[PDB]
C-alpha cells in the first residue's frame, strides 16, 4: 500500500549517478552531494543529493516514505521541487533535490562579495511568501522556515527548501528527535505558543517569515544576538521584538509586527503577505 504509492517518487541507478566523491554540505542528517540525472534522452540535469543517514527503523522508513508523496506533488515556482528518492539495498536512502547555483539565502546576502539593494532584499521575501502561501494551501507546516533554508537557483528565483533533519508527521516527534540527535531547536525562529505548547501550525510558519523578513533587510545578521536561547520566552511574553533593521522602510516593519502577533489568529495570512509586501516591493524604483 505506502510501498505501491511511493513507486512513483523513487529514482534508481538507472537515471542517478551520486558523486560521493562532491560534497556540497555537512549537515546533522548526513551530507549534500553534487548529482547527475541523466533523462530518458540522454541530457543531463545537475542536481543535490542529500543523504538522511539516521533513518533505519520500520517507523523511520514508513514515515520518509510518506514525506515523499507529498513532497513529490508540489510543484511552484517558489518551492524546491523533489526529483526523486533513493532507496537503496545498502547505505542509507537519499532525497534527490534540483541543485542550487547560488546556494542557501543567508549564504548569500551575508557574504561581502554581494550587493544587494534594499528592493533585492524586499524582493526576495516576496518570493518566499509566495512559497509559503503555496505550501499553506497544501495544509502543509514548514517548521524550520529560515533564510538557512531558502535556496536562490541560476535565475535567482527563490526555493522554499529544508536541510536539516528528516521531516516527521507529528510535532511530539518532532522534539523527540531533535534531542535525540542532539539538533537544535531553532529557537529564535518559532512562535511564542510553539514554544510553550510544542505545537506548530501555518499561523506559527507566518511568525518564523517575520523573523525571515528581518534576517533579510539585515543582511544576515543573527536574530536576538544578545538574548539567551532560554531566554527568549521570557523576552517575547514582556512584549519584546526584534529592533527595526536600520535600511527597513517603516511599513515593512509593521508586516513583521503583524507576523509577531502573541494571539496567532491575528497575524496575517501568507496570501495577505504577498499583497502587503507586492505593494511596498512596488514604491521601491530599480
Ligand atoms: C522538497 C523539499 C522541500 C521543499 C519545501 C519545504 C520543505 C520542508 C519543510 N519542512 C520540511 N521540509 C521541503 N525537500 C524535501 C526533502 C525530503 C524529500 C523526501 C523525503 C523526505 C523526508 N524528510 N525530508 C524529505 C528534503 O530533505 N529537503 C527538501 O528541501
Amino acid at each position: 500500500e505506502l510501498v505501491q504509492a511511493v513507486q512513483h517518487v523513487v529514482i534508481g541507478p538507472s537515471s542517478l549517478i551520486v558523486h560521493f566523491n562532491e560534497v556540497i554540505g555537512r549537515g546533522h542528517f548526513g551530507c549534500v552531494y553534487h548529482g547527475t540525472l541523466l533523462d530518458n534522452d540522454g541530457k543531463k540535469i545537475h542536481c543535490a543529493v542529500k543523504s538522511l543517514n539516521r533513518i533505519t527503523d520500520i517507523g523511520e522508513v514508513s514515515q520518509f516514505l510518506t514525506e515523499g508523496i507529498i513532497m513529490k506533488d508540489f510543484s511552484h515556482p517558489n518551492v524546491l521541487s523533489l526529483l526523486g528518492i533513493c532507496l537503496r539495498s545498502e547505505g542509507s536512502p537519499l532525497v534527490v533535490l534540483p541543485y542550487m547555483k547560488h546556494g542557501d539565502l543567508r549564504n548569500f546576502i551575508r557574504n561581502e562579495t554581494h550587493n544587494p539593494t534594499v528592493k533585492d532584499l524586499i524582493g526576495f521575501g516576496l518570493q518566499v511568501a509566495k512559497g509559503m502561501k503555496y505550501l499553506a494551501s497544501k495544509k502543509f507546516v514548514h517548521r524550520d522556515l529560515a533564510a538557512r533554508n531558502c535556496m536562490l537557483d541560476e535565475k535567482f528565483t527563490v526555493k522554499v527548501a529544508d536541510f536539516g533533519l528528516a521531516r516527521v508527521m507529528y510535532d511530539k516527534e518532532y522534539y523527540s528527535v531533535h534531542n535525540k540527535t542532539g539538533a537544535k531547536l531553532p529557537v529564535k525562529w518559532m512562535a511564542l505558543e510553539s514554544l510553550q505548547t510544542q505545537k506548530f501550525t501555518t499561523k506559527s510558519d507566518v511568525w518564523s517569515f517575520g523573523v525571515l523578513l528581518w534576517e533579510l533587510m539585515t543582511r544576515g545578521a543573527p536574530p536576538y544576538p544578545d538574548v539567551n536561547t532560554f531566554d527568549i520566552t521570557v523576552y517575547l511574553l514582556q512584549g519584546r521584538r526584534l529592533l527595526q533593521p536600520e535600511y527597513c522602510p517603516d511599513p515593512l516593519y509593521e508586516v513583521m509586527l503583524k507576523c509577531w502577533h502573541p494571539k496567532a489568529e491575528m497575524r496575517p495570512s501568507f496570501s495577505e503577505l504577498v499583497s502587503r509586501i507586492s505593494a511596498i516591493f512596488s514604491t521601491f524604483i530599480g
